[PDB]
């Protein structure tokens, strides 16, 4: 079902809350979710329905990273993901960088 | 009928070949450009079909600003235009800079 087709950043500061533009296949604006994860740290894409983009692309605000004083990258996962089953995209990585 | 409903970045290097992500209303993405514009100069951007995703949002290269050698920035408008009919959205403000 979920697929992330593009996104326009794979990579963002570490302090997040940075907008990025994610092209997917079809979703239901009331039961997505961005999930960044790191194997497990978990952090969520901050963004209401109204973000959701007739339902094939999303505009949101990249979470905080775990740890805002590392020094080098930290390589993570991003996936979409449903929030009533659970049901996941096949993970696209993303690039956390040091402030 | 055609809206430019959001744009990644509204500013690009006068040199062009810069991937922007537009979000935009249902357009047929064989009969759909992005037109970039100043009171008449104008350059397209650079996408085809395939990179128009399910008719809701386009990934392009912006075109080159008519003057590669501005010394200051460079207000220009952008809007969808259909190549049938060339119907168009309301423009959106695009800068150029120097390089």
């Amino acid at each position: 079902n979920l697929k992330i087709v593009r996104m326009d950043r794979t990579a963002g500061c570490v302090t997040g809350g940075e907008e990025i533009m994610l092209l997917c296949d079809k979703v239901q604006k009331d039961d997505i979710q961005i999930r960044f994860y790191e194997e497990v740290w978990e952090g969520f894409g901050d963004f209401s329905p109204t973000d959701v983009h007739r339902q094939f692309a999303i505009v949101f605000k990249t979470p905080k990273y775990k740890d805002v004083n590392i020094t080098k990258p930290a390589s993570v996962f991003v996936q979409l993901r449903r929030k009533s089953d659970l049901e996941t995209s096949e993970p696209k990585p993303f690039l956390y960088y040091p402030e």
